[PDB]
This record gives C-alpha cells, sequence and structure tokens, in this order.
C-alpha cells in the first residue's frame, strides 16, 4: 500500500534534471551579461535565478524522494556552445525557457491527478506557481528593452527588482 | 600587454568544471546519506560541501574571468551510476576526490609561476589552503566510523561539525 | 506552448464582474442597515463584505489576468430597485448571495481540470475557501436575528466580529 | 423644518454613480497600463485614483445622506469597450474626465446656494479642492509624457509620486 | 445547491473515528514505552502524536463540518488487547497505522474530485501533508533502532526531536 | 512490600475510561451547541470540559500508574445516539454527568483508606475537589438559562467565563 509511482518519479527525476541544467546555463548567462554585454545588474538577476533552480527548485525533489521511497537520479549533461548576440536576446531566451518549465510542471500535475497521487499534486503545487511567478519576473525585464533604448537606464531599473 | 594565458584559462575552465560536477555527486551522496544510510547529519555535512563546490568554488573563477579576460566555458557531464555500499564507504569516496583537487589545485598553481601570471597565482591561492581545508573536514568524518561501531554516537559527533 | 483558456479567461471576468456588482449591492445595504434599519454595526459588516468583494476579489483577477495572458472585460450594470424590509431579511439576502458565489467557484476549479489549466486551479484555490469563509461569517450574522429580539443585544454582539 | 432638497439630493446621487462609473473605468486603466503599455507605476498612480474614486467620494455621499435623510440610489451602468491607443492617451483621457469633474462639483456648490442648503455647500467644499487636487496630481503625470521619451525615466519618475 | 456530500459526510466520520481511536491506542503505547520498555522519551514522542490525533486532526473535521452542514457522528470503539513486545516493534507498528492513514486519506481526496466537491478537496489539502509528514515523523524514530543497540543512546536521540 | 491494590488498579482504569469517554460525548457536545443550538461560547466551554476529561483527568492516572506498577487499560465504547433538544437540556445532561463524577471519585477515596493505600487517598485527592470544581463551572452556566430568555445575553455572560 502507497507503493510510489514509477511514472511520477521518472518525470521527477526529469525535472530535478532540468533544474540543474538550466541553472548551469543561466550561471553562464549571468556571466555573459556582465562581462560582454555590460550589465551587472542583468548579470545579478539571472544568477538569483541560477541559484534558485539549483537549489531549492532541486532540494525539494530530493527531499520529497526521501519521504515517499522514490529513487534519486542523477545524470546530467548540458554544454553552453552559443550565446544569445545581446541583453535582450539574452533575456528573451531565458524567458523561453522559463515558459518551457511552466509546461513540464503541467505535465506533471496531470499525471499525479491521472495516477491518484495525491501527495505529488501537492507538492508540485509549489511548482505550479513558481512557473507563473519565475516566468513573470524574467517578463519584467524582457519589457525593459522594448521600454529604453538605453542600456543604463535598464541597469537602474533592474537594481530595484534584484535588491 | 597583459595578455590572458591560455593555459590558466584551460586549467581554470577544467577546475570549474571539476567543482560543478562534484557538487553534483556530492548533492546526491548527501540524499544517500540521509535516505539510504539513515544519517542526515552526515546527509547535511555533505550537503554543505555541494553546496560549496557549487557555489564559491566556482563564482570565483566565473568572476575572476570577468576581471582577466579569460572565457568561461560551460562543458557539464557527470552521472552517479553506483554509489558506495555503506556510509564509511561514502565518506572515503568524498576523501579521494578532496585529495584529487589537492593535486589539481597544485598543478594551477604551478603553471601560474611557470606562465608568470602572478596574478593567477595570487588568485589560486584561495583553492590551495581550500585544499586542505575541505580534506580535513572531510579527514575528520571519515575517522569517526573508525572510532565508533554506532551510527548514532558517530551522527551526534556530526552534529557538533556542521552546526 | 502554454496559451491561456478562453473559457476559462471567460468565466474569470464573469466572477470579477460578479464581485464588483456584488460589492455594489452591498455597499448600499450597508447604508440601508445603518440608516433606515438603526443598525450601524450590521453595516460596518456589510461595508466591509463590500470593500472586499470591490477589493482584493476583484483585483486578485486582475492581478492573474496580467501574468497569463487573459484578458480584462469591464462590463457592469447593476441597479439596486428594492430593498429586503428588515434587517433579517436584508442578511439572509446577503446569505443566498454568498451561497451563490461558492457555486460559481466551484464551477470555476471543475473547468479548471477540465482544462488541465493547474494554474487557475491553483490560483481559485483562494476562492474555494473564501467562499466558505465569507458565507460562514454572514452566516454568523443572520443568526443573531433567531437567537434575540433586540435590535441592541444583536449590535452588541456585531461589534465583537467587524473589529 | 431642514426637509432636504431633492435636487440636491438628485446631484450627489449622479455624483455617487459618477465616481463609482470612473473608479471602474480606472480599474481597468490601472491594468492597461500596467500589461499593455509596460508602464506598471503609471499603473498604480491610476489604481492610487480607482480606490480614491470607489472609496470616499462615494462614501462621504453615502454618509452625508444618513444624517440629512437624502436617499441613496444605487443605478450603475459603465462598459470599457475602447483602450487610448498608448500610455499618454491613456492618461490624457483621465485628465479630461478629471476636469469634467470639477465642472460637475462646480454645478453642485452653485445649485447649493440657489437652494439656502449652506449645510450641502459645506459639504461639497471637499470635492472643490479635492477636483483641483486630482486633476493637478493627473496633469503632473500627462506631462512626463512631453517631458522624455524614455518609457523607463518616465516610470521612475512616478514612482517618487505615488510613493 | 451546495449541497452537503454524503459520501465525504461518511468518509470525514469515519476519518473522524480514525483519528480518535488511534490517538487512544498512542495513548497507551506512550505508556508503555515509559512504563515496560524504559524509554521516557519515545513516550513522549508517541504521547505528542497521541494529542495530535485527537485535537486538530479530529477538531478540523468537526469545525469543518459546522460550516457545511455536514452531520459528526461519535461512534468510537477500541480496546488495546496486546501490546508489541519490544520499543522498536511497537513504532513500527504505529508506522504500519500511519502510513494505512495515507491511503484513508488519499481515497477522500480521490473522492472530493469524484463528488466535484473543491471545498472538500481543499480541506482535505491539510490531510494529505500531515499524511506524509506524521509517517515520516514516525519513520525517524523506527531507524534508530537499526542504527543503535542501546537503547540509552537511542533516547538521546529522540530528546532532540521532541523538543 | 508496597504491592499495588488490585481493586484501585481496577477503580482507577475505570475512572480513565469515564473521563476518556465523557470527554468524547462533550466534544460532540461542543460542536452541537454551536453548529444547532448557535450558541458558539456554550461550545467552547464545553470544548474546554471535554480537552480536560482527555487530557490531565486520563494522564494523572497514567502518570501515577507508571509510578506504583498498576497497570493501564484501554477499553472505551461510547457512542453519541440522542442528542439533547436545546441548549439548556445539553448543560443540564453535562450537569447530571459531572454530578455522577463526583460519586464515582468518592467511592475510589472510601477504598483506598479501606485498602490502607494512602498513597491512593492523595492521588485522588486532586479528584475529589475537581469534581466539585467542575461541577460549579458548569452550574454557572446551566442557571444563565434561568436568569434570561435571551440566548445572546447568556452567551455574552459566557465569554467571560471561558476567557
Ligand atoms: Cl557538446
Ligand atoms: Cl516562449
Ligand atoms: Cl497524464
Ligand atoms: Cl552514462
Ligand atoms: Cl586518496
Ligand atoms: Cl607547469
Ligand atoms: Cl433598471
Ligand atoms: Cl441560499
Ligand atoms: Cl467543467
Ligand atoms: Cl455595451
Ligand atoms: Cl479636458
Ligand atoms: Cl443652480
Ligand atoms: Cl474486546
Ligand atoms: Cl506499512
Ligand atoms: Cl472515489
Ligand atoms: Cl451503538
Ligand atoms: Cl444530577
Ligand atoms: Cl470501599
Ligand atoms: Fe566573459
Ligand atoms: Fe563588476
Ligand atoms: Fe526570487
Ligand atoms: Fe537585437
Ligand atoms: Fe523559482
Ligand atoms: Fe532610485
Ligand atoms: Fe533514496
Ligand atoms: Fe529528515
Ligand atoms: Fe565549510
Ligand atoms: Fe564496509
Ligand atoms: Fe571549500
Ligand atoms: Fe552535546
Ligand atoms: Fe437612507
Ligand atoms: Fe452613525
Ligand atoms: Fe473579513
Ligand atoms: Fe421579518
Ligand atoms: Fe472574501
Ligand atoms: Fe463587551
Ligand atoms: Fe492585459
Ligand atoms: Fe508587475
Ligand atoms: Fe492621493
Ligand atoms: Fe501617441
Ligand atoms: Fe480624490
Ligand atoms: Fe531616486
Ligand atoms: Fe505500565
Ligand atoms: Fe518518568
Ligand atoms: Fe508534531
Ligand atoms: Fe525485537
Ligand atoms: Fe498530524
Ligand atoms: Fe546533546
Ligand atoms: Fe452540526
Ligand atoms: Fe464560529
Ligand atoms: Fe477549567
Ligand atoms: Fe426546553
Ligand atoms: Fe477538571
Ligand atoms: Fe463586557
Ligand atoms: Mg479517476
Ligand atoms: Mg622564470
Ligand atoms: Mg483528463
Ligand atoms: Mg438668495
Ligand atoms: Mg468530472
Ligand atoms: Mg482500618
Amino acid at each position: 500500500i502507497m507503493q510510489k509511482s514509477n511514472k511520477i518519479n521518472d518525470a521527477l527525476n526529469q525535472h530535478y534534471k532540468l533544474n540543474v541544467e538550466l541553472g548551469l546555463v543561466y550561471a553562464h548567462y549571468a556571466h555573459v551579461a556582465d562581462d560582454e554585454f555590460d550589465m551587472p545588474y542583468l548579470g545579478k538577476f539571472i544568477q538569483h535565478l541560477s541559484e534558485d533552480k539549483l537549489g531549492v527548485h532541486k532540494e525539494y525533489i530530493s527531499d520529497y524522494f526521501k519521504r515517499n521511497g522514490m529513487k534519486l537520479k542523477t545524470d546530467v549533461s548540458v554544454a553552453v556552445k552559443s550565446i544569445p548576440s545581446d541583453a535582450k536576446a539574452l533575456i528573451q531566451e531565458v524567458y523561453a525557457r522559463e515558459n518551457e518549465v511552466r509546461d513540464h510542471v503541467k505535465a506533471i500535475a496531470k499525471l499525479a491527478l491521472a495516477e491518484d497521487d495525491y501527495e505529488s499534486f501537492y507538492f508540485i503545487q509549489w511548482y505550479v506557481r513558481d512557473g507563473l511567478k519565475d516566468l513573470t519576473e524574467v517578463d519584467d525585464v524582457v519589457k525593459l528593452f522594448n521600454s529604453s533604448n538605453d542600456k543604463l537606464i535598464i541597469e537602474e531599473t533592474i537594481k530595484e527588482m534584484v535588491e
């Protein structure tokens, strides 16, 4: 009784992998935003997202598995082989990835209900809302680039968001 | 003038890769120590080392590169395909890896002097001592396992080290 | 991907409309409770519900739409053409309306699951419980009128609820 | 003796209606300013005006009527069927409406004197000055749009006004 | 409209009964752990679980029923006719019972969705997570017995959990 | 020497049973007082008595047995199959039960002296006085119902007793 769902186990290991590799790409993007595009505050915004993906986003799954018998799998593979050409494109790529995270999370909630796994429906509840919150935070930045053509104006505006 | 050394650049990208992948293995080892071997405090010790490897150990290189023109490379590949059979072997494997870190750091200091790159000799100075400090911290744990045959005694002793 | 559900959009615009118009009726009922029925504390209870319906009940939908791409619609039409004959009937009408709110909210949760829109299932989670809470608060008042035949006793009891 | 003026009663019910419907349009305009025009601070300025129109602007009339025997009428009808094409036009429309409020208030003061209703001349005294104050606050914003062509500069300036 | 589900009513009365009778068994187990097995801290851990089952676990259902019209039923029958032979078996029996609680709670969430009773799906949300939390707390104790063969070591470790 | 009296053991297990089952009936009565009879403060008075019967009233016996070698017996059987018709009758039934508690306690003191069990005469000393105190507290409530015919007056008076 209460035997863990292998489908849910797989999908949460997949999501664990996604957050690790995303966090590694964002750590690189954070470096580029500062060093190449001369936007250190944009860099700290993306670093904070990097530490988020590699922090609680992965630890919550780790900690959930210890409580329910699911097995953790560490299989990580990510290479940053090209970088967007400028800062706007850099944040827009981050947006496109965060929008995909929402879709992965939605598949997990759907599957949890399909598996009658209400503990896992509950756990994913945090990820459902962080999907929209993280995406909204990124969107608030993508936008600055369509409201000003001045890197330093945009930077001053980001400073009050990464406070 | 002051053109960055490509050899040093390569070796620090290699060390960046090492700290990322180590930190990912330790995050998995931390989970196993708690869930499988019933040692949550041993798990928090190894988690703290995981967050260390994936935190300042990699960020210092990232931040150094922004200051000197070296290029950051994100090429990460690590899979945890087997786990040591028990807690002692788990910490002993961590030890063997930390001992290899000391040797990688030593090659970098040697090369920095060979390149007349005293900024990089200086930067590695932090890593020279953290090599011995992290290894000594791990050693203090490996030992508990040869001083007591009681998991709970060992655990109570680790609690006062990960405070 | 992640395209907003038009059905959910419509139903939340409908619920937005419901909360605005309810809040306008309650503002009028609050005035009547004080001026005509000589019950100022009953009036402050109903005013607080009015400011609730016209405050967070509508703003949460507004703010949700900005985050997910749904479109806000402002189409408001309400006239208070008759008033209940006394204070008991006044609060009983408020009750009947709050009981209908629970049913509207329930249709939205049902539809969110039917649309596989777990972000919207989550958002409505707040409204599911406020449906019962607001209805329970109103019920605690409707009752005073069956426990005492003294307007001033009832009023003294409401004072400790709208504190 | 001291029988309430029906003309004043009608005109204050009309002004009550005006403030409700204005506040509903401004709540929608506040949403648009943030979501569509990417100006969240402009949105908070207009939200504050919305809560003003729907708050004390209407409650003062409600409370006045309880004291003098005038009858409250709730007859509300407003639909937002088109939106100004950009942020400047959005605030300019708000201005045009606030300028009309001054004229409605002026008719009420004129009528109060014509009715020898000095209690109502006094009550409207608050609205006479808030007509100019609210209009001046809106004007301070309309202007930013003629002093800078940078959305983010304008936004940073509004932030210090909606504090 | 909004008529309470009799199926949900029955299942929550059943769960009410389960928590009462569990709490009575645990109160007895707490006594035995201290008096017979000489483990007073193990006793305080099990007493805390007893007061939990007989406290909020039952009161939340009681309070929920007052709000939605469901009827409370008090039909209680439990006799402790044998006790596990030692402390390990005692906590393992507690574990087996807590694991069954998770399954009862899961049937209630399933039924709430099947009944389109989202207020009851929401209410059970608390029980879904306390099912795993209480079971995890008990598991943390069952384990001590496989990590040390010393009653007093185990006891010293429990003291820091029932703090 | 100092061998525990089996008669006293039996009578205190009987009293343990009485306090458990009373506390379960009072928990149900507390719910009814609030939900059906619209008297939430009367409900909190009876809940406090419920938590008393199920708290120290039973734990003192449990703790006494650990100290003297008497054996705890958990044999519980109570069903609430009918409820008094109104609030007065509800509190009067509670009174009749508390009056029986005094008589059970008196038999235990008598028996303790007859057994020359002065430790048990001493322990029951607490129950002798709580018999009169709890009964006096209940009596102070039964009375309100003969001094006012207004549910809300009675409720306001209970509020200052369950503080
Ligand atoms: Cl590659
Ligand atoms: Cl996208
Ligand atoms: Cl699915
Ligand atoms: Cl592989
Ligand atoms: Cl080694
Ligand atoms: Cl070298
Ligand atoms: Cl009409
Ligand atoms: Cl109804
Ligand atoms: Cl539906
Ligand atoms: Cl229209
Ligand atoms: Cl104008
Ligand atoms: Cl005039
Ligand atoms: Cl039996
Ligand atoms: Cl089990
Ligand atoms: Cl079902
Ligand atoms: Cl029966
Ligand atoms: Cl009696
Ligand atoms: Cl006797
Ligand atoms: Fe760079
Ligand atoms: Fe910098
Ligand atoms: Fe954040
Ligand atoms: Fe570009
Ligand atoms: Fe996040
Ligand atoms: Fe500033
Ligand atoms: Fe595991
Ligand atoms: Fe743990
Ligand atoms: Fe450290
Ligand atoms: Fe070994
Ligand atoms: Fe380190
Ligand atoms: Fe210590
Ligand atoms: Fe009136
Ligand atoms: Fe007043
Ligand atoms: Fe409230
Ligand atoms: Fe009537
Ligand atoms: Fe509400
Ligand atoms: Fe009072
Ligand atoms: Fe919009
Ligand atoms: Fe925003
Ligand atoms: Fe203002
Ligand atoms: Fe224009
Ligand atoms: Fe104003
Ligand atoms: Fe400033
Ligand atoms: Fe015993
Ligand atoms: Fe003791
Ligand atoms: Fe607890
Ligand atoms: Fe055994
Ligand atoms: Fe619990
Ligand atoms: Fe200690
Ligand atoms: Fe009831
Ligand atoms: Fe209540
Ligand atoms: Fe008391
Ligand atoms: Fe009667
Ligand atoms: Fe008592
Ligand atoms: Fe008082
Ligand atoms: Mg199904
Ligand atoms: Mg040389
Ligand atoms: Mg489906
Ligand atoms: Mg004249
Ligand atoms: Mg269905
Ligand atoms: Mg004698």
